């Protein structure tokens, strides 16, 4: 049983699942303070439903939202949009990078309790419970990172809920994360190590996958912001293929954003519509799957990645 | 007329005013998500009232809270505490350093409108209006800083509400701020340039004061965090005296925190009670004024700084 914003559902109910999305919250709470600019909570919910419905028509049935409290997560809006669009939504607990001092000053022990709260008791006063633990980490490696990583490993160990991370600026930063999880006794299959691009060494990726970790090609870091020039999503899609070819199809998780090349979250607060993904959340099913199929990847394999992988991952396993 | 959290009041009503305080909000909104750790909104309001009442007994009548939306400002809690303690509270508009991308990506024009909203229309859906514009700026000088400074100069020019800033890591960073205000046509008497310590060159301070700016010895930067060793508040108090001696008593604004040497805001989320100011907000009236009096400073002068200076500053002047 997986916790959704409308309650627990069974694994078989999940179906085709999109991971690492940000359905709402791009204002980071500023829409309450400046609805005139940001828009009203209702108009936002409308925008969302419209998008969900298109995705759903495309075949999507569940979505994993990874917004945390510190970046504007609003579970009640999520519950509302979920009901109206008839698409399951899993919400997250965790922290983003550079969290407020209030949390930044907390110990491993306190942090573990806050995450447990959001999962076992519910978020805020909503009675809505989290179904995943999100850990965003930026650039240079800090002690704080370690702590957060450890509190997340413990919350997972206690509950069986999965952990999804963002790897820092360090090299093979993921090996360093693996080490933390492992030293906490957390099974690697409970963890998704996320990456922002296709620049990592395949040898590095495969090795991690060989250890049991899930490999996420899952996010675009939130930034204001060339060397590498600019790759196409087609080229990034190819990485999936390689991993698959290497024998790792069971360990992959991929998001619309990582493929497209831009953070959807940021796009919404930007002036530029040039940055927009005309397919929205339907990008994977509408374009990416077809492309991979055209490259020779079998249907069933693609299905393993968009249905099986997510399900197994979300399913609380102790 | 000055806008308070309970409405407009006249200048003569203000009386003895404490500036640059953070009455609540140290959790940055996390108390909604984790009341078990942070405490309930009621217990917090209780803690606050108790403090206000002590200050009031000491002679304080008004307090300027400089929390902005991005760091947990809660005007409704402020309105409640104000009524219960019978102490006027002025709330702020503005932004802290490192604001979210949502605001970080806004133009001078948009930013001016948001500040105008908070002053002319009200904060959130409270109908409560801001009476000061706060601009916190950290270390290295950015273009973003410039922008925020300019939007604040325009909001002030339109409304007559004052601007209070935090000077960055740059040298004589305040000269650079002055330049911005001046190029916006804002009268210097509408601006308070804040400083975190007593390390600045007196020649630098006096020059700014000579131009008409208010000098704030007003804050302690929010940080996780020696060279300079550790000065006493008595030594910092002496700076006030020098400025006074130089002829600048009409241009000074000073806060409890700057004197004490620690950010009260941070202290509340820390583990260490060792960092606490046993006098709370009554520190200035209970200890600092007596000390200055003992150093020879005249009563009336001290009164000019804690009553007159604040009033004139808050009073919307175009």
């Amino acid at each position: 049983r997986i916790n959704t914003v409308r309650g627990p559902i069974t694994i078989s109910e999940a179906g085709f699942t999109l991971t690492h999305e940000h359905i709402c919250g791009s204002s980071a709470g500023f829409l309450r303070a400046w609805p005139e600019f940001f828009g009203s909570r209702k108009a936002l919910a409308e925008k969302a439903v419209r998008g969900l419905r298109r995705a759903r028509a495309a075949g999507v049935r569940t979505i994993v939202d990874v917004s945390t409290f510190d970046i504007g997560r609003d579970v009640s809006l999520l519950a509302e949009v979920s009901r109206a669009a008839d698409v399951h939504i899993v919400a997250a607990t965790g922290l983003w990078f550079d969290p407020p001092l209030s949390m930044r000053l907390r110990s491993v022990e306190e942090l573990t309790q806050f995450f447990l709260r959001e999962i076992q008791y519910g978020i805020e006063d909503t009675g809505i419970r989290a179904g995943i633990i999100k850990v965003a980490t930026t650039g240079k490696a800090t002690p704080f990172q370690e702590l957060v990583l450890k509190a997340a490993a413990r919350a997972s160990l206690a509950t069986g809920v999965p952990v999804t991370t963002h790897t820092a600026a360090s090299q093979r930063d993921g090996e360093q994360q693996a080490a933390i999880f492992e030293s906490e006794g957390l099974s690697p299959s409970r963890v998704c190590i996320g990456h922002s691009d296709d620049t990592d060494d395949l040898s590095y990726l495969t090795a991690l996958a060989a250890r049991g970790y899930l490999i996420g090609l899952d996010h675009i870091p939130h930034s204001a912001i060339a060397l590498l020039g600019i790759r196409s999503w087609q080229t990034r899609a190819l990485l999936i293929k390689a991993l698959i070819d290497q024998g790792y199809m069971k360990q992959i998780l991929v998001s619309n954003d990582w493929l497209f090349g831009f953070s959807s979250y940021v796009t919404n607060i930007m002036d530029v519509m040039d940055r927009v993904n005309p397919d929205g959340m339907a990008f994977i099913p509408l374009r990416v799957i077809p492309f991979l199929r055209e490259k020779g990847v079998p249907q069933e394999t693609l299905a393993g990645i968009t249905v099986t992988n997510p399900a197994r991952f979300l399913s609380p396993t102790l």
